[PDB]
């Protein structure tokens, strides 16, 4: 109840948020606020390498080889500690709620768990899909079509420039870019 509250108060006012949603500033916005949550977790000195990849279908993804998410659960409440980082209020949760549809992949534990969320609603339970005896964190978002205009889809420049300072501002992060479009990739990387 207090969720669904936050999750609407985003999407009722994203600019607040996110930044300009008519200009691509914001869509943009989306992909680093996903990034900066795998640049703490390398910071934290358990992640050396982030991967963002642009798709062909108006999605992103950004990957890390660090701890995973936690995936645990509140016995009395069941809601998992994933859910909750992707849900309660910028942070991902802003994405979460302006993300048509997002998709959580977790490798932790020798599991691979993944949830899927649709407009910041979670759709089903966070399950386990398959093994792994990798851990890291995979965040893949399609972006609102309801909330950003003119600029709907994700450009490569932007995303090089931005990503190579942040391998500057945090040395040591490795920080690769792909565009399955054309196939367009880059590695940023500094000592
Ligand atoms: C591709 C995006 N990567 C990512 O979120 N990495 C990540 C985040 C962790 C977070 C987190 C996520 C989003 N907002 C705030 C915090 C919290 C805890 C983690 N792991 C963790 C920390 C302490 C103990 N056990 C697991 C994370 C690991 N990777």
């Amino acid at each position: 109840i207090k969720v669904l509250k936050g999750l609407d108060a985003v999407r009722k006012r994203p600019g607040m948020y996110i930044g300009d949603t008519d200009d691509g500033t914001g869509l943009h916005h989306m992909v680093f606020e996903v990034v900066d949550n795998a640049i703490d977790e390398a910071l934290a000195g358990h992640c050396k390498e982030i991967i963002v990849t642009i798709h062909a279908d108006n999605s992103v993804s950004v990957q890390d080889d660090g701890r995973g998410i936690p995936t645990g659960i509140h016995p009395e409440e069941g809601v998992s500690a994933a859910e909750v980082i992707m849900t309660v209020l910028v942070g991902v949760s802003v994405v979460n709620a302006l993300s048509q549809k997002l998709e959580l992949v977790i490798q932790r534990e020798g599991k691979i768990h993944r949830q899927i969320y649709e407009h910041g609603v979670p759709q089903a339970p966070l399950a386990v899909t398959g093994e792994t005896e990798k851990t890291g964190t995979m965040v893949r978002f399609w972006p609102s079509l309801e909330t950003f205009t003119n600029v709907t889809e994700f450009e490569y420049e932007i995303l090089a420039k931005r990503l190579r300072e942040l391998s500057f501002l945090n040395s040591g992060v490795s920080i690769r870019l792909r565009d399955k479009r054309d196939g367009k990739e880059d590695h940023f990387h500094y000592e």
